[PDB]
């Protein structure tokens, strides 16, 4: 029954506007409300297109976030190895295995600037160095 | 070193502030200000200890952006099912295998209300047979 699902819709839709990170309330209430139109004018197959706006990773809102949420983990990352370096300097050569896993952040930061998320690995094997030491 | 690690701090501050996500914190300018003071002060263990209020999963900064992060996922969740839905209905009809999943997909999202997400393998077989259909 088409009747049912428009009211499904309309409680997704009120989910969506709460979704702060999902829209800015510019395309966001237009998408949804084509597709209320076109749910109650019967035209599932536009309706589906239309909400495909909101859903698919290529449109640009997806994007818009998914940009977001990168910068967020890519700064924790860097705050996390100023963090490790700077409690390992707080406790004052080293053993080769601490440093090692030192220049290894650095040596992969450089080789991936554009994207540091591919040395989260390296990040945490420096942590736990710091970690290591801490104890023994 | 310290030196230098006044620099690349002061460096991060100013990416912190860029990601809306993790600087729309009032209390966030607050940690960076003390966070820079105490490096240069020299007192790397408290610089460090602040340093884990934006690194910190427990931390409110942490929990207050990943929650967006989850509903706007669980909002994309919610809209691909009723998007299935549509493109099902639009298919005038249905095969065991469409009954299985589609069951399991509404049952599922009732039974984990709070945390939808746990249905996100329930949600791809769904969509996976309504594409089964689509195409024979």
């Amino acid at each position: 029954t088409r009747a049912e699902l428009i009211d499904r819709f309309r409680r997704v839709a009120n989910e969506v506007r709460k979704a702060s990170l999902l829209g800015s309330g510019d395309d966001v209430e237009s998408i949804l409300a084509r597709t209320q139109a076109f749910l109650e004018e019967g035209d599932l197959d536009n309706a589906a297109r239309e909400m495909n706006a909101l859903t698919g990773w290529s449109k640009t809102l997806s994007r818009d976030w998914l940009a977001e949420v990168r910068k967020v983990l890519e700064v924790r990352q860097a705050l996390e190895v100023i963090q490790a370096e700077a409690r390992l300097q707080s406790l004052r050569p080293l053993p080769e295995s601490v440093e090692k896993a030192r220049s290894e952040v650095v040596r992969c930061l450089r080789e991936h600037d554009r994207r540091p998320l591919n040395c989260w690995q390296e990040v945490e094997a420096f942590k736990e160095e710091v970690r290591k030491l801490e104890k023994g």
